[PDB]
């Protein structure tokens, strides 16, 4: 893609669901308008009538989601329940954000563009149409997706990697390869925002009708299949969808969203189901099941002289850990989710955050739901940090050569007292301190974001992404793999939505 304004032109087929019909008859019905949910619903639409349907507002009204200078507004915001992030702390004692606007996370996120690991393909089991994958990417890329212009800061961190060993430069490529490259962004060169809802523009706007502020409670069923949902509107007014012939709901609220959903519909394990009050329609001991969340372990230096804000472009990648930094303007309100706590020092000038993420992880937790009827109340979400010792094995790793990051000559121009030693920076925060790198990953671990699980392909969902034993139901987001695609999945997930739409409509062809 080159550089433009963001596309708006879908608006034509968006409504409030207060506006939309009492009982209602669709081919396809997708919940979520996120990630995967916005592609899907435009691939469908190419031929058969669809419903998407999203709690969250348009991103029109929260003008700070279209630029890249807005991205900690965004965090900083309070939520109010209208605002498109949504704050939740995790049992684990660690705030974290999701979103609930049309687009999804994309309108909400640090931007970061890649394609997935090739060995994900392989090792996941489902056989994959390899060459449909990469048209898909395109198509992705061709409407989102721009190569980034050189940024001052990124371009040290990017020097700062080759010099601390992590070989070879890629240059400029998508992929998800070891060593130092420049990745693509969905931050455009102008600083515009270019997200999923974008992608509604490319499916037929006779078909495809997208229903904003439209809070789905509950899947509703009959050989058992999905007929339809409930979703109640801005009144409160609940209101019916429902398929038609060889039709399929499919459901794509993400990671907490889905299992949240499926759970509130009677889909999942029996006892639990009981315990709340809920008619199980199909048992199932893994809705809500294999939850995980990559850790975040970081530092923030804070140069003597003033560094220049940028969007994170390049990356530092090996098997055991994933690297990058973000350069930000100060403020007086922190962003929500960015740091572990709100207990945290505010930065006094420009700062550098200079990130490392646990691949995987091996640690996993669940969701659990908090209220047995209303899915406006958010459920309880565990990660269990660090529960596995390999995690924290390639924490360990990762601070490490996060330590050789600092001791470059590329890093040297930007601390504040010429020493020997590390200690020559100032620092925003817990320093770097082989027992004692340890402690720093577990008293000092953030999100990342880049959470998944809770439906997965093989425990959820055959290979096809149906849910096991219920006819015409689907699930595609983030809740269906237990690891990473790659250190930035959004990326991967775009493409998903459209390809798994892509094989719905090959079945009725
Ligand atoms: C702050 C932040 C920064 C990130 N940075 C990057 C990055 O730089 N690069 C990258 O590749 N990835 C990044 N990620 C991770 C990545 O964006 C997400 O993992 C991914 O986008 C999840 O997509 P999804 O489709 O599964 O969920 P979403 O995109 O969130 O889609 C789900 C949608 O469903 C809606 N929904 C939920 N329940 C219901 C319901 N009952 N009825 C109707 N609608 C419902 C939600 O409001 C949401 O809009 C970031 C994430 C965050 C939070
Ligand atoms: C360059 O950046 C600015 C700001 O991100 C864009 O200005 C927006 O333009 C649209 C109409 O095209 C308006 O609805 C918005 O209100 C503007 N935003 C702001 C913050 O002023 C501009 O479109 C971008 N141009 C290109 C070619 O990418
Ligand atoms: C901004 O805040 C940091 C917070 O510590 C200050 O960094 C310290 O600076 C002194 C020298 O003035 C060092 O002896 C300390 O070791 C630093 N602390 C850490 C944790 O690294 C910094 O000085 C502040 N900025 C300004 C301009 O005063
Ligand atoms: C798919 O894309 C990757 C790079 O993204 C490339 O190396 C590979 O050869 C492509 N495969 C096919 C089958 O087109
Ligand atoms: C890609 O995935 C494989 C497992 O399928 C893993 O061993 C490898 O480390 C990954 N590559 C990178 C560069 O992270
Ligand atoms: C970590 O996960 C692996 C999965 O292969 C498993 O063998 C092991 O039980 C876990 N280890 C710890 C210490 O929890
Ligand atoms: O993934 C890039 C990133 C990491 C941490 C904070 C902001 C952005």
């Amino acid at each position: 893609a080159n550089t433009s304004a963001h596309d708006f032109s879908y608006l034509k087929f968006v409504y409030n669901a207060t506006d939309t019909s009492s009982e209602g008859s669709y081919d396809y019905i997708v919940i979520g308008g996120g990630t995967s949910g916005c592609p899907l619903a435009a691939t469908l639409s190419e031929k058969y009538k669809v419903l998407l349907l999203e709690r969250g507002t348009i991103a029109t009204e929260y003008p700070n989601t279209l630029t890249a200078d807005g991205f900690a507004y965004n965090l900083q915001q309070q939520d109010d329940g209208k605002t498109p992030v949504e704050r939740f702390v995790s049992e684990d004692g660690i705030d974290n954000v999701r979103a609930r606007i049309l687009g999804g996370t994309t309108i909400i996120n640090a931007g970061v563009y890649a394609r997935a690991n090739i060995s994900f393909y392989s090792q996941t089991g489902i056989e994959w149409d390899l060459d449909l994958v990469n048209k898909t990417y395109e198509w992705v890329e061709d409407a989102i997706v721009v190569k980034p212009n050189n940024q001052s800061w990124q371009s040290v961190i990017g020097e700062g990697f080759l010099e601390a060993g992590i070989l070879p430069d890629n240059g400029f490529s998508l992929d998800h390869e070891a060593g130092t490259r420049l990745t693509g962004s969905t931050f455009d060169n102008n600083g515009t925002r270019h997200a999923a809802d974008e992608l509604l523009n490319k499916g037929d706007p006779n078909n495809l009708l997208v229903a904003v502020q439209a809070s789905v409670e509950k899947i509703l069923f009959s050989n058992l299949s999905a007929i339809g949902v409930i979703y109640t509107d801005s009144d409160g007014n609940s209101h019916q969808a429902f398929v038609r012939g060889n039709g399929e709901v499919i459901v794509s609220a993400g990671t907490i969203g889905t299992p949240q959903l499926l759970l509130l519909s009677g889909v999942g394990p029996e006892s639990y189901l009981s315990s709340l009050n809920i008619t199980v329609v199909q048992p199932n001991p893994y809705v809500g099941q294999f939850v995980y969340d990559n850790p975040r372990n970081f530092i923030n230096i804070l140069p003597p002289n003033p560094i220049e804000a940028s969007v994170a472009t390049v990356l530092g990648i090996r098997s055991d850990y994933y690297q990058v930094s973000l350069s930000s303007l100060p403020f007086s309100t922190p962003p929500f989710s960015l740091f572990p706590t709100t207990s945290y020092p505010l930065p006094n000038s420009t700062f550098a955050h200079i990130v490392s993420q646990v691949p995987g992880p091996l640690s996993h937790g669940s969701v659990t739901l908090n209220s047995s009827s209303d899915v406006r109340i958010a459920p309880n979400i565990k990660f269990n940090y660090y529960s596995n010792s390999t995690d924290l094995a390639n924490c360990v790793s990762g601070m490490k050569k996060l330590g050789d990051l600092l001791r470059t000559k590329a890093l040297e121009p930007y601390k504040a007292r010429d020493v020997l030693g590390i200690d020559g920076f100032n620092y925003l925060g817990v320093p770097l301190p082989d027992a004692s790198f340890e402690t720093f990953c577990l008293d000092n671990v953030a999100s990342y974001w880049h959470y998944h699980g809770g439906s997965l392909v093989g425990k959820v969902l055959d290979d096809s992404f149906r849910v096991m034993g219920i006819k015409a139901l689907r699930v595609v987001d983030a809740s269906t793999f237990p690891y990473e695609p790659n250190s930035h999945p959004q990326g991967f997930y775009l493409m998903l939505g459209r390809y798994v739409g892509l094989q719905i409509l090959q079945e009725r062809s």
